């Protein structure tokens, strides 16, 4: 029996990873701001996959929300085995057009939210030799016009993840670097065709699930994957 | 229904990938200099996994060998779906002690070998929208003392793979970057325990197999994985 | 005939750059929170180097301060030729011990400060084909234990500077990446000997000055320099 | 009195660096295949700059040529202070079009030539706390279509230089990363206008000279500079 915590679990990649891990029998602890969505997913997975699911409001932009979430998760399940720090968002504007508010929100979720998530479960993961997966972006290590605020936070997250790894060699840290994915990311909605340059979240979640089946001594550090319909840029 | 070519298939990571892909029913075309080893692996997989296996001598340091190998593979199977450019070797010495011969051999296998392999199958992979996996190393993007020769060829290989990808957006190129693996690499023999800082080839091959089950529109570009017992260095 | 704006000009690297550029006859616009320090530096350089110097309070953590500073600079001099976005700070703790306040302050100065600085002067620099120098760090592209907060903001700054450059090909962006420098950085005071692994600010400022003498068509993008007494880590 | 060895000194960047260093009074040891050119430069610099100049045939693709060159240089001057490993060449073709010969030549000059150059003077530089400058390319850390052979060797050279640095912390290694420069590089001839995307070698050599005036305790590790007329790509 293993326990996976997933942030940003209410839709898109996080929801997909929850579903895939449920298929392998993980107990799940789900967090996001959209509690209605979390409840709906949880009931479905409990019944259809026969897993235990816990869910709780989580706003990773707020220190106290992360703290309370983790306290409740740890109370529910004991120690965790997998933490998926996946919540993120993107605003895309030339850097002189990007607002203070937009840049701050991206920093609070994509960077500090990850940091808060990982630190909250860190002692637990150290005990379990667990796996923290952080969904950054393929743009954690390249640049795009209009991406300056988003990209800067994803480079920062990459550095954060690797630094957590250096500081905690008893835990396994996995940077997941998808290209464009057909989600609500970037003010959009699912339903966008693969051909317009998008992965589907269920493909990503399947990449994840199947790597998480590796033995506990394997540390998958980095996975970058994009649609064949996305131009291969570096 | 699908055909995987594997270089350095006589042992270690390449053999393991051959075994894993045979479990998924791939037809195999195996190349290495140790034909005795290839024949032994081939008969086993044909009988035990029910797959078609072709094998042929291949020395990736020799242009003419790679060309002949590829011609014979293509004749046997028609177009290929997967090409695993895995052959490689390492000599570890301070840069002033490394010999001309040692450096040239590493260049010829780790860089020019990969190049010859991918170019020989490039038109085929373009037709099939196939996948070229290259086993570089985690040191394709970091440095180690005593590794200057080895590392420099792996950095070169990374640039090569990425350039192939930019030049051929109709093909999927996957850079596989393992840390230390328990094989014959670096003048050693299998049997070294995980705890000394080694992944096992069958772990690398299962990560590969399961990522190769993703739909054809998914382009896995990079995977870096290491033993938990290997210090996390970047 | 040319005008250089320098943030964090009250001490350390920024003061040194101001002094070096004054030797070359640049008019200077100095910003920092320590106005006492700026006034003292300004009077000296006006008399001893014969240059025009303007100074004004600047807190790069505050949008309104940067906007006011830039408005006053532009009013005083017209368009600027050089903008040195140098203000920065570091708190060094394991990622789980770093405080919310420490992380936010680093974000606000090292990342958002730089952003505000460059955007405030961007239209000016576009007119003059000018040069924006940002003092990041050698750790804008490597990791250190205890530096996760600091490093993550410097990785973010690197991505920011490069994105500014892609978005504004009519401006020259120069990422200056020093190693350890003997300043007040990291809660210290100047006077630490070179042998303990420190460059002196006047060495960094002379590297800058002399690269700033290159013709206007030359775009110096990156300079990384460290003391011989600092271990060469990547 | 200081001694600078320069490979690829017969034209372009290497010649320019010789000229600039002569202006600062360095004794010079020049190597390239074009001995007539070297003699012409040497006579000019001896008379006009009053420096000592030694020159000797050097083909960095040949181990024995490098060895003999270094022996003769060390015999002439004693220990050296600066070694500029600058010889290089580029062929630009899609990777499946690039010939064995072209790729080998690039490897022999851009990679192994550098290695041979640096190892030959390594003991000398260790005694003098000297500076080895290697002219790689801005493409030592990015990719270009048609550049696969060239770029791969420049990534390899970057790794080599940094590895020499890790292995020899008593020597200073400087990676010089120009963009396009108006030389004979790439089968061209000087005279190309700056506006078509080119630096002039004398600008590069001036960047170099002036950084080489820094104290001996300063280790300039990396300098990347391009023309404002070259698109800023990463
Ligand atoms: N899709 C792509 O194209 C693409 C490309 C790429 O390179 C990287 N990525 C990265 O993929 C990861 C998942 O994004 P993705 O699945 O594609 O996006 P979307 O469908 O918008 O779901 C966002 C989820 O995050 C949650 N969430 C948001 N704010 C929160 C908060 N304050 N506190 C807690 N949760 C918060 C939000 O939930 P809610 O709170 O209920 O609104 C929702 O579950 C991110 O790191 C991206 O940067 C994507
Ligand atoms: N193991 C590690 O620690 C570690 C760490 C890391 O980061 C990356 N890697 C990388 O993993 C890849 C597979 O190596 P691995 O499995 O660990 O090594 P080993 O057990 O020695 O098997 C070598 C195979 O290559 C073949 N082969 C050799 N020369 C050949 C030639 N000229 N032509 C054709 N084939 C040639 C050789 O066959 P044979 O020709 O019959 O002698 C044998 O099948 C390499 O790229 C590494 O750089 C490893
Ligand atoms: N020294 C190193 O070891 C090392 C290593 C490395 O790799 C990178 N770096 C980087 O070098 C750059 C200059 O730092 P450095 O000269 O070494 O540090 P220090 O002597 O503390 O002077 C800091 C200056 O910044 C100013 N400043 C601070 N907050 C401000 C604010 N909110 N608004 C406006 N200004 C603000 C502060 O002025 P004041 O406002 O009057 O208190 C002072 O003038 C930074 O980006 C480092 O990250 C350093
Ligand atoms: N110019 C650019 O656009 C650009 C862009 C970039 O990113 C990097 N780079 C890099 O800049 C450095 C100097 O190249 P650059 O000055 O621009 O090129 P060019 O005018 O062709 O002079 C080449 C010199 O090398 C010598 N040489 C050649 N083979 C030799 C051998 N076997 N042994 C010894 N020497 C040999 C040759 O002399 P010779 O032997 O008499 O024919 C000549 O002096 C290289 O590393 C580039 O990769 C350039």
């Amino acid at each position: 029996m293993k326990v996976a915590v997933i942030t940003g679990a209410s839709r898109g990649i996080g929801e997909a990873i929850a579903r895939a891990l449920a298929r392998d029998g993980y107990a799940l602890a789900l967090g996001a701001r959209s509690v209605d969505r979390l409840e709906k997913i949880a009931h479905e997975l409990m019944q259809e996959q026969g897993v235990e699911v816990f869910y709780h409001h989580l706003d990773v932009s707020k220190a106290e929300s992360v703290e309370e979430f983790s306290k409740k998760v740890l109370e529910r399940f004991g120690d965790v085995d997998v933490v998926v720090a996946n919540a993120g968002l993107g605003y895309f504007k030339r850097l002189e057009e990007l607002s203070e508010e937009e840049f701050h929100e991206m920093i609070e979720v994509n960077l500090l939210g990850v940091w808060r998530t990982l630190k909250a479960f860190l002692d637990s993961l150290k005990r379990t030799g667990g796996l923290a997966l952080v969904t950054t972006s393929d743009v954690s290590a390249r640049l795009i016009p209009y991406g300056g605020g988003y990209v800067s936070t994803k480079w920062a997250a990459r550095a954060l993840v690797r630094t957590f790894q250096i500081e905690n060699p008893d835990v396994r840290f996995f940077e997941l670097r998808p290209g464009a994915v057909d989600t609500y990311f970037g003010g959009s909605k699912p339903g966008k065709p693969k051909e317009k340059g998008y992965l589907k979240p269920d493909e990503i979640a399947e990449a994840v699930r199947c790597l998480l089946k590796l033995p506990k001594d394997v540390r998958v550090e980095e996975l970058m994957l994009r649609s064949v319909y996305q131009r291969p840029e570096y």
